[PDB]
């Protein structure tokens, strides 16, 4: 399977890393970004959050060399990308700028067979969450979205609850790590004023569509969930706090058993169940979409619960991108 | 009224700061801590969070000298050895964080204090008060009282406004809370909450809180109707309450905003504040309100299920409430 | 004096703040930035580091409105379309961090009387530091530089040392607060790879010209100083660590006395002298260029010393910008 | 060799981690600390800085059980520690409380053969730095010190410089990660007022004796070095900034070549040499004592240089403790 990575940021680089951390047919043929390949190679090899990687990797003549040679490109506009000539099966669209189906289809015009957007999409782009609705994928879907890190944490938990107890209504908060859209010192962020305030000085409220996005993958939950976020000063790992009213009376123990059973069966490699006294740093490098924290949750009564689920918003999501690439593509 | 401050920490020092900032008639006779007065004076004058204060203050002859105020320093870890009889102490501000059971705190009364105000939730038959919510329930017979927690002081005024206007069926609260002195700079042991010892500025840290049940203490109509939890995160001050509430009456988000705004203009004056600005935690450093409703941050699922957001400076807002409660006790005992 | 502010970032906003905190005869007539005025007004009023300011300020009628002060917001990217002629602009405060004298002269082409660059300049730009060489300013200098925060901290101390003891050689480190050029998580920084690594996860080495730049305002020190920086996870306040070999034998105590006397006299309101157990947060809002930390320094012998001087790299520098503006207004 | 760990903090736990990581013949027979063993086991298995370790490890019957390793947990006053019953060859003294020789000798009174203090000591305690002077260890040395993290970073660099060029004088700064002596919010620290100010809000000046301890390990350098520290808001990894006046003229490149050569030969596994654009987080888990940062340093002239060397003050130091224990095991 021949892929390119457009946008070599946190997600693009860690997608490459996670590809290298498994046995996979994926062939990464090119990387496109706005800076030179020697700097991109440096950022791939040295990671403040996830530590060093690929010590033998080198840059030479615009190629990332690992044994594997990946072309580096630095071409601002899609019409100029050589996807036909590179025989590209999938573009990993990870710049964070192209979420419109019109902007992203220009990857297909320049010769790519499929595009995977590493973010919520604008418009009705088919959106998949592994372990929740990925079996709805149709080969005719030439532009697809892997949703957000937060939706990938919430949707599996919501599915377990829907399948065992029913959901009447839910309101989610994610206490979320700082991300590249934020600023080191107070600065302007036109489309999110709060998001420009100093990222490590502040708890910063943010809007999020991740809870509503669960209705895209679990149609029964459309209109039944919404939420918000607080951005906080950690560099990685986030947590979903789901306040949910269930459709039937249950106990906290029954919820734990339902989640533990799903993690052992239908949610294997997607959800994990823990009773340990965990904190955010314990999930750095965690590849699960959703880690249910049994000790942290609380029950008000037999229908009203507050549940806690962790996610490495960088590595868990990058791993899911790779899982979706392997699932959708042929050969 | 003659008070002493036992434990000259974040809360003890900022209680003194707020006493001085309103030129209060309270007499701070003595300060007790585990270290000498020169170091304590240094900490009172220089504050990483709230800036320098009282530049003319000096440590002199074992006292803190600030104008006409001269406060004796003590360094006696044992409550049974404190000279409260000899100092004619009306109220001990108990802010060490070590004495939480009512019988531990009563030791101050054995050593000669007339009354104790614990700057924290207490266990046992301790009345717990929140200014603007139930403080007029104070009785001169209450010789040991609690000002609850910072979080309870943020949630209870909001909970009262909702109860009075719409009714509350059930509520589940989270507080995203600043790191505090119970935490550690690097991974270390915390006997009562293992997670709480993990490096404070490396982690989002789940924690238990009793603030939701305590609202049921201040507002008996809400007994059994609220619970919640906390996440400690890497900021040095200011915290936020995230209240997911099912109301008894159908309403709109805008009507909730108007109810809070009206309360902040009337029955909750100086306790709750209402904003529509694009605020972040640092905007509340030095904020003296108990609860600042963040109108733009909240979300509505439907006409009865809402997520409401309220900020609090867990240091300065709470310290200001301590001074408010002290002056109230002074006027009603 | 009629000024405009080009670039409303940390420096631009805090220069406006300091002008207003000292209710100065400088008249601020316009702000140019490529962000809308409602957001810029928000950032001016709410500051994570320095607290809220000007609560009565509003964005209204395309202006920043504060009492009788009304400031036009502009969003003009080409320096020739700037209406400095019609606005009768005496000084452009150039604080974008993007503008090499050839580019900056175009402000005068569009009608401004003089330009003040809030950073080190390349080319034939006079460089001034208040309290060290700001009297070299000549009305014929239509483009001038206020140097860097770090140069404004090091040069006053260096002048006191040169005048009392002489300097043979010095090597400086500044342990510097994070700045807007840095990144929240690992990202690319073309001319400074380390500078793109997560700002609050790392101690980050950086190059600095501040020490060599001290030779501009103190020619006696040309070739005698260099240095480097470590960027660390604080949002503001930085500290100079100067290892210096002096030209005569002295004691640490005598160095403290030279600095204290200068802070009481020729360096008044420029340098400050403390013996308190200070830490960086104690200088948030500090307006001095350089605060000598008497307790922190060490002496190896009678000629070789390590001296420590603090500076609020935001507020101290902004205050020096305002001071230089007022000096330029009184002698122009 | 049978050892116990007194004080199961950052150093104590990571010493145990490094023993297990290299499947070492050292036998850890007991751990003493002031908290229960299930909490200590949790802290050993989950580490915010260095990640999880020993997933199969468990607390059982008052012991830490890891395979065949069964480590007694104690929670005890040095007077009643059961070193006689445990047949203890070495106490790893890692509490940070016992630094003077007579306090530490109470370990020998309670039955231990030898004590290794994981800190600079007070009194006639021989101090060793692996790769610098550890072969001076004598079996008669029943109380020894491994110096500090900082000394283990500075001394190898200083030895390379001394052997190749000579050192006339040096002033060192370490920009140091926050440690367990510091506080989350402003609190009292009797022996260091600045050290109690909020650790992640501040750059915090601190005293250090590491430069003078290098004179202990390299007597040729006694009196020629001193220095200071800044504590800054990172949870691990520190850097030495050494301003040095060498006795012979050289070039920066020749310094780089001398260090690179030492790292390949006499300092193998002690010093590392890099030319990469590194930042502090790149050294989390680094086991070397001193990592020379070739790109970061600067030269004023052919005798006066600023050299930069990194160290994981937790893991590098812990690894050196294990190295010294194995050396003592082979020479006692
Ligand atoms: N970081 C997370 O936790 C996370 C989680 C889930 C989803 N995502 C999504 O992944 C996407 C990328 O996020 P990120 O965290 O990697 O951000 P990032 O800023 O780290 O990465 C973006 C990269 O793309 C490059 N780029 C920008 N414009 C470009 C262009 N025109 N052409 C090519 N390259 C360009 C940037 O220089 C940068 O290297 C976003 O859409 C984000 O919403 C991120
Ligand atoms: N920080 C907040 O946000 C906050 C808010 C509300 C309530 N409180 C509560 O107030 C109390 C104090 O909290 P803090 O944050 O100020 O803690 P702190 O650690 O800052 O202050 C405690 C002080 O007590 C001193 N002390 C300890 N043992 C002592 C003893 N035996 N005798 C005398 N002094 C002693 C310590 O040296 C320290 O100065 C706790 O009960 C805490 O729960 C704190
Ligand atoms: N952290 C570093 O970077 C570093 C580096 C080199 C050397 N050191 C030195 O190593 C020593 C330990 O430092 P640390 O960082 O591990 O500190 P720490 O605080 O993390 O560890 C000390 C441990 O000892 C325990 N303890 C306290 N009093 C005790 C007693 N009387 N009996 C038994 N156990 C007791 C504490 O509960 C704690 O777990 C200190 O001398 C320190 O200077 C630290």
């Amino acid at each position: 399977m021949r892929i390119v990575i457009n946008g070599f940021g946190r997600i693009g680089r860690l997608v490459l890393r996670q590809i290298l951390k498994r046995n996979s047919p994926i062939e990464v043929v090119a990387i496109n970004d706005l800076v030179a390949g020697d700097l991109l190679t440096y950022l791939f090899k040295y990671d403040s959050t996830h530590g060093s990687f690929a010590p033998q990797a080198t840059f030479s003549d615009g190629c990332l060399v690992m044994g594997r040679k990946v072309h580096f490109l630095a071409e601002k506009d899609v019409q100029k990308l050589p996807w036909k000539d590179l025989d590209v099966d999938v573009v990993v669209e990870s710049t964070g700028l192209f979420v419109n189906r019109d902007d992203v289809a220009k990857h297909l015009d320049s010769g790519a067979k499929r595009v995977l957007i590493t973010a919520p999409a604008k418009g009705d782009v088919p959106t998949f969450v592994m372990g929740v609705n990925h079996q709805q994928f149709d080969p005719a879907d030439v532009i697809i979205s892997n949703a957000s890190c937060t939706t990938n944490c919430l949707a599996p938990l919501a599915k377990v609850l829907l399948d065992n107890f029913g959901i009447e209504e839910g309101l989610m908060t994610t206490v979320h790590a700082a991300t590249a859209t934020q600023s080191v010192v107070d600065g302007p962020s036109r489309k999110d004023w709060r998001g420009g305030r100093g990222a490590f000085q502040n708890i910063i409220p943010a809007s999020t569509g991740a809870a509503k996005a669960v209705g895209l993958c679990l149609p029964e939950l459309k209109g039944k969930l919404t939420g918000m976020a607080f951005r906080v000063p950690v560099a990685d790992v986030s947590v979903v706090d789901l306040t949910v009213k269930l459709s039937s009376a249950t106990t906290y123990e029954a919820i734990c058993e339902a989640v533990k059973h799903a993690a052992n069966t239908s949610m294997k490699n997607i959800m994990y169940y823990t009773e340990e006294a965990v904190v955010s740093s314990d999930f750095i490098g965690c590849e699960y979409s959703s880690v249910f924290d049994a000790q942290a949750g609380v029950a008000l009564n037999d229908r009203f619960f507050k549940l806690v689920a962790w996610y490495d918003n960088e590595i868990g999501y990058a791993t899911r991108i790779v899982d979706l690439l392997e699932y959708v593509q042929e050969n």
